[PDB]
């Protein structure tokens, strides 16, 4: 199995499109993509480095497929693993709940032993509140393909460089 397991959910495809950009950005072929509508909870056991991708749905909720997997995470042993988070979200439509989902996921996985890496500055986003907030920073990369599509490629470039360091790749 490849070094990095990237587990994403999507309804309208934008999280999946970002996921593929992230995979490519690593340059070297070190990522396997998993759609969580199709994946099993035990697939996470296969990787030391995890990337978790999730948009926020229904105003502050986990994406439906990630909702399903989340209820199965209380058993999984994340101890010693390193975990990064990315989300797509809409900071103009949902200013009070922007990227809530990666914060919900990170709260759960960090409690199970998985160490968060790849925190991301909140600079250049216009939002009011977020469960992904971690003191000046989001728990992971915030993408917005609704409002800031023109910023996605450069944000991914910069974030992947950071993760490569954290994963020692
Ligand atoms: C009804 C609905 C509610 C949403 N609520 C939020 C929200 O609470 N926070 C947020 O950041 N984005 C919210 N969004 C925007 C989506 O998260 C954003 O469009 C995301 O890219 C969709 O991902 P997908 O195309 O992979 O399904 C909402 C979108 C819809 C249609
Ligand atoms: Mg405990």
């Amino acid at each position: 199995a490849k070094k990095i397991g990237l587990f994403y959910g999507t309804q309208t495809g934008k999280t999946e499109s970002v996921a593929e950009i992230i995979r490519d950005e690593f340059g070297n072929d070190v990522v396997t993509l998993h759609d969580v509508s199709q994946a099993e909870v035990t697939d996470l056991n296969d990787y030391q480095y995890l990337i978790i991708g999730c948009p926020t749905e229904n105003i502050g909720e986990l994406q439906s497929d990630w909702e399903g997997l989340y209820s199965e995470l209380d058993d999984v042993d994340f101890n010693g693993k390193l975990v990064a988070y990315f989300g797509t979200g809409d900071q103009i439509g949902y200013a009070d709940n922007f990227q809530d989902a990666i914060g919900i996921l990170e709260e759960k996985i960090s409690q199970r032993g998985g160490k968060t890496v790849g925190y991301w500055s909140t600079d250049g986003y216009d939002f009011n509140d977020s469960k992904a907030l971690r003191n000046g920073k989001f728990v992971g990369l915030a993408l917005d393909e609704d409002n800031q599509s023109d910023l996605t490629d450069d944000r991914i470039k910069s974030w992947v460089a950071q993760l490569k360091s954290e994963f020692g790749l």
